[PDB]
């Protein structure tokens, strides 16, 4: 019971708290620092001593937008951030299902070790193993320089994720898990990453089930990636023959360059500058397209969105984008033809701006992904409607279902100043129960909810809220409009 586990790279020593074995800060790759910056993740150097796995590793460098809110104590940052954490219920039973979390944060923020993602409650209550992890963010993970050198790899953050999943397949049995029953789950950028992992050749067979919360197919073209890379190099004063400084410049300077780039190219929510990109060697094509071809055949999918996603990105006092920028967004998201047809739906205003986020950045991609996958595997869809009744947090906004999934309800205080009522504890119980039953069986049905299979003929959807309900082909009008 002293919890020493041998990984393929060396022994790690965990701890046991309240019936949950925990190992924090386990290296799964070589620190992508200096000369290893912008390169695919490599195995970490082996160690023959006994690594103390009781403290979280550093988080990837990022502006403090999210850290200063998610932590009461700002965590240490460093490009040396590739670590995984394992939470396992103290049970005699071995080969427990494994749930691997990929955190969100629009590809430039977050960490697997945010308090919100502590997997103790989820592990104990669902009797599954929970794995959390960090992957390169912003310019460290979603700055694609392949066009400047075949030695560099694009979609680094996604390759990091794939490497962590490979680590799980190769090592989790040692922690009491079943490497053949791995469920990957994530929200926001994590859901979008899972969309990509489902379509990435180098991720084949790394997981058997998937949960995509508020996030589906999301990529920029190969052309845009090259365009943004050149623009980025300029801000750094680096050119085709000075690619040396890329491996010597301080990480802190890469973050500044990124923010300047953000400002220079006037980045807006509809087209993030750092996100996955098409690339023959890593992400051959749009996830949605690959899935429609059956690339994820046989893999059960639990997918959904929150009813009021957009209200998380804009406050009542937020500036309203110009027509010029709005048209450019609609056109980029739906294409010239559909953009014009739907222009009607979004007449300039804060309202339309927000509805554009919910509808085009989350709902439409979700329905498109669920619909496509329904021809090759079981699909289960939901819409999260819960929210405090009284203002100003009376909207089912992006991120709000997270405390319920993980059961860390204290987070609801900072997220929506909501108290933990029996109503809240009950919704969390139903959600955790469905998520863990799905990880165990590939079907999220539980005594609390009999989840109907989602297919294009009826599009039955489960509505998560104080009272569970089922809607058939929700928002039919809009769907028919957007499709
Ligand atoms: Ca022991």
């Amino acid at each position: 019971t002293h919890q020493i586990v041998t990984t393929q790279y060396g022994k790690v020593k965990g701890t046991t708290e309240n019936g949950v074995h925990k190992w924090k800060g386990i290296p799964y790759a070589k620190p992508p620092v200096g000369q290893w910056r912008f390169k695919a993740p490599e195995p970490p150097e082996v160690w023959e001593d006994v690594l103390d796995a009781t403290v979280y590793g550093p988080v990837c460098p990022q502006p403090s937008d999210l850290l200063s809110l998610s932590y009461k104590e700002l965590p240490r940052q460093s490009e040396d951030c590739l670590y995984v954490n394992v939470f396992a219920p103290d049970t005699p039973s071995q080969n427990l299902p494994v749930m691997v979390w990929i955190h969100g944060g629009a590809f430039y923020l977050g960490a697997g070790s945010e308090p919100l993602y502590d997997g103790s409650k989820l592990a104990a209550q669902g009797e599954v193993i929970v794995v959390t992890l960090n992957y390169r963010l912003g310019p460290f993970g979603f700055m694609h320089l392949s066009s400047f050198d075949e030695a560099y790899s694009d979609n680094l953050g996604l390759l990091d994720q794939a490497a962590a999943l490979k680590w799980v397949r190769e090592n989790i049995s040692a922690f009491g898990g079943d490497p053949d029953n791995v469920t990957v789950f994530g929200e926001s950028a994590g859901g979008m990453s899972i969309a990509a992992l489902l379509a990435m050749p180098a991720a084949k067979g790394l997981f058997q089930k998937a949960i995509m919360e508020s996030g589906a197919s999301r990529t920029m073209t190969k052309e845009q990636a090259a365009s943004t890379a050149a623009a980025f190099l300029q801000v750094l004063g680096i050119n085709e023959s000075q690619l040396d400084r890329l491996h010597t410049v301080a990480a802190e300077d890469l973050l500044k360059a990124a923010d300047q780039l953000r400002i220079a190219e006037k980045e807006n929510i509809f087209q993030l500058f750092f996100q996955p990109a098409l690339d023959p060697k890593t992400l051959p094509e749009e996830p949605e397209k690959s899935i429609a071809e059956g690339a994820a055949s046989g893999i059960p999918l639990l997918i959904g969105t929150t009813r009021d996603e957009g209200y998380f990105f804009f406050t009542p006092d937020s500036d309203v984008y110009s027509q010029e920028t709005l048209d450019a967004a609609l056109e980029y998201l739906l294409g010239k033809p559909l953009a014009e047809k739907v222009a009607d739906l979004y007449p300039r205003s804060l309202e339309s701006q927000i509805h554009m986020v919910t509808d085009l950045l989350f709902w439409r991609p979700a329905v498109a992904f669920a619909s496509a996958q329904s021809h090759y595997a079981p699909v289960w869809m939901y819409r999260f409607d819960w929210h405090p009744e009284k203002p100003p947090y009376n909207k089912a906004f992006h991120t709000l279902e997270l405390p319920f999934v993980f059961g860390n309800l204290d987070e609801l205080e900072r997220m929506a100043k909501a108290e933990i009522t029996d109503e809240v504890k009950q919704l969390s119980h139903t959600i955790q129960s469905a998520w863990t039953t799905f990880a165990k069986t590939g079907n999220p049905s539980t005594e609390a909810v009999n989840w109907p299979a989602y297919h294009e003929e009826s599009r039955e959807t489960v509505i998560l809220d104080s009272e569970i309900t089922i809607e058939n082909d929700p928002e039919s009008e809009k769907r028919q409009k957007l499709f």
